[PDB]
C-alpha cells in the first residue's frame, strides 16, 4: 500500500508542466516525511530528473552549478571557472557545502570557457549559465538558459550541449552538438513541448589555441541562429493550429 | 493536524493546476493513496462541487435532459432545473443524479416566471435557428454521411433560464452551453455563454452584461485548457410587453456571439522573433 504511493508520486511528475515541477516536490516530502522508504526513493528521483534536465543550481551571486552526468563527482558536482567541488540538496535546489589533468588542456578548456562568457554574455543578456568541462580526452562545452514569463511561469529553457574528442590534435576537429529546448505558451501552461537538434561538424583550426576556441564558438552561433529559426516556424505553427482548433468550437453555423 | 493541511494544500494545488481532462484520473489517484480517509474525501468532493459550479457543468437527467451546476441553479444543497421545477440532488465526482425533488406546480404561474418562460421560449428558439446540427460539424463543404464508427463527433447542448425576485427586484440568468467530444469520450471543447438582467417591471431600459468563454482542451491528443473569454455590458429598450422584451434580450445575445465568431475568426499567430519569451504567441489584428 505504502508501495502504490510511490508509483503515483511518479506520475504526479511525469507529465506536469516544467515551470509547476518545483512546487510539487517540495510539498510531496512534507506530505510523506515519516516514511524514510519513499524519502529515499524522492531523492533518488529527483536526482536523476535534476541531472538528466541540467539543472541551474545558483551558488553566491552571479554563479551557477550545473546539475548533470558530465558535472557529476561522487555524488557531488564540478564547476570548471573555480576549482570547487558542490554538495548540494537536489529538492530544494540549494549548495550545502564547496571542498576544492594535463596541464595543457586546462588551457584550451579555459580559452573555449572565455568565449563561450563572450557570446552568452552578448547575445543571451532569467538564469544563465555557461561552462566548459574537460576530461580518452575531449572537452564539453555547455550553454543553459532558463526564461520566465514573469515571477515563476516558465517560457522556455535553452539547453546546448557540446563535444569534441581529439586524435587529429591540431588541424581538423569534430565537435558534436545536442540543443534540447522546452517551451511553454503564457495562454496555456498545459501547451509545452521539447525540440531537439543534433549536429555533427567538421571545423578547421591552427595550433593557435584562441583560434580553436573562437572557430568552435563561430560553429555554435550559427548552429544555434539554426535551430533558432525550426523553432519559431514551429511555434508558429502550434500556435495557428491552436487558432484554427478554437474556431472550431464556436457553435454557430458560420455564415 | 498539521499535515492534514498540508494534504489539502496539496490536493488544492493539484486539482487547482490540472486541465479539465485529467481531473478525474487525477481524484482517482488521491482516492487510493488517501481513500481511508473521510475528511479527505468529503474536502475532495467540496472542491469539485465548486469545480463544477464553476464551470458550468452538465448532468445528464433522465433521457435527453441536462441539470446545469452552477452558483444560479443552486437550490439549498440541489439544483434547480427550472423548466421541469425539479431539485435535482447530484453527485458532483460522479457527475450524475442521485435523486429528485419535485416543485409543486402553480396553477397560475405569477408574472416574473412569465418573462422566464418567454425568455426561455425565445432562447431555444435562437440555439435552433442559429447554432449547428449533426451535418453542420461535418468536416464537408456539404452534409453527407458519416463514415466509419470512430470518425465524427458528439456533441451535447444545453440552455436554461433561472429567475428570482431580490426585494422586488427581478433577476433572469440565461445560459447556452456546449461541449464537444472526439471519439465518443475524449472532451474537447466548451462554449458557455451567460447572461444576467436585473429589473423591475416598469423599466424601459434595461442592462443586460454578458460573459462567453471558450475552452479548448484537447489539442493533439493532450488534454489541455486554453480559455478566452469576451465580457459584454447592452443597454436595451424594451417595453412592458413580455414576450418583445425576450426578444430583445435574445437579439443582443445573438449579436454578442457573433462578435466572438468574428473575433476568433481573426486571430493569428504571432511571428515576432522573440517568440519564445513573448507572452503572446497568439493574437488579433
Ligand atoms: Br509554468
Ligand atoms: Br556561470
Ligand atoms: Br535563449
Ligand atoms: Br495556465
Ligand atoms: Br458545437
Ligand atoms: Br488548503
Ligand atoms: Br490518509
Ligand atoms: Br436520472
Ligand atoms: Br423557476
Ligand atoms: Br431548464
Ligand atoms: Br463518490
Ligand atoms: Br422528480
Ligand atoms: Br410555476
Ligand atoms: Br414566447
Ligand atoms: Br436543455
Ligand atoms: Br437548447
Ligand atoms: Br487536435
Ligand atoms: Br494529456
Ligand atoms: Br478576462
Ligand atoms: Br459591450
Ligand atoms: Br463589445
Ligand atoms: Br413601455
Ligand atoms: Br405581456
Ligand atoms: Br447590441
Ligand atoms: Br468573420
Amino acid at each position: 500500500l505504502l508501495n502504490e504511493k510511490k508509483k503515483f508520486i511518479r506520475h504526479v511528475l511525469s507529465n506536469a508542466p516544467p515551470g509547476k515541477v518545483f512546487d510539487l516536490i517540495s510539498n510531496l516530502k512534507t506530505i510523506f516525511g515519516s516514511n524514510a522508504i519513499i524519502q529515499n526513493f524522492i531523492e533518488d528521483i529527483i536526482s536523476k530528473y535534476n541531472e538528466d534536465n541540467y539543472i541551474l543550481i545558483p551558488f553566491e551571486s552571479d554563479e551557477y552549478i550545473i546539475i548533470c552526468k558530465e558535472s557529476k563527482s561522487g555524488n557531488l558536482y564540478l564547476h570548471p571557472n573555480l576549482k570547487i567541488l558542490a554538495n548540494v540538496n537536489h529538492l530544494k535546489r540549494k549548495v550545502i557545502d564547496t571542498t576544492p589533468h594535463p596541464d595543457i588542456l586546462e588551457k584550451y578548456r579555459v580559452a573555449c570557457n572565455n568565449k563561450l562568457k563572450e557570446y552568452v554574455d552578448i547575445y543571451y543578456k532569467v538564469k544563465c549559465a555557461s561552462s566548459v568541462y574537460a576530461s580518452k580526452y575531449n572537452l564539453f562545452l555547455l550553454i543553459c538558459c532558463d526564461r520566465y514569463y514573469l515571477k515563476n511561469f516558465h517560457a522556455s529553457s535553452w539547453r546546448s550541449s557540446w563535444n569534441v574528442n581529439f586524435l587529429e590534435a591540431d588541424q581538423e576537429i569534430i565537435l558534436t552538438g545536442t540543443i534540447d529546448v522546452v517551451l511553454t505558451y503564457f495562454e496555456d501552461a498545459n501547451i509545452n513541448f521539447k525540440t531537439r537538434k543534433v549536429f555533427e561538424k567538421r571545423v578547421s583550426v591552427t595550433n593557435d589555441i584562441e583560434n580553436f576556441a573562437s572557430s568552435i564558438l563561430s560553429v555554435i552561433r550559427e548552429c544555434e541562429n539554426d535551430v533558432l529559426y525550426d523553432l519559431n516556424h514551429l511555434i508558429a505553427n502550434t500556435s495557428s493550429d491552436l487558432i484554427k482548433n478554437t474556431r472550431k468550437i464556436i457553435p454557430l453555423n458560420a455564415h
